């Protein structure tokens, strides 16, 4: 299944569910490169 809002990912594989897209993390910036989901806006 898809990733949900929020959902650890990475900009190399998008894996987000329809609507959200993998960006940087929100409060994880030290442990490796993990970027999360958020809800996009268009």
């Amino acid at each position: 299944g898809c990733k949900k809002l929020n959902s650890y990912c990475t900009r190399q594989h998008r894996e987000c569910c329809h609507g959200l897209v993998c960006r940087r993390p929100d409060y994880g910036i030290g442990r490796g490169i993990l970027w999360k989901c958020t809800r996009a806006r268009k």
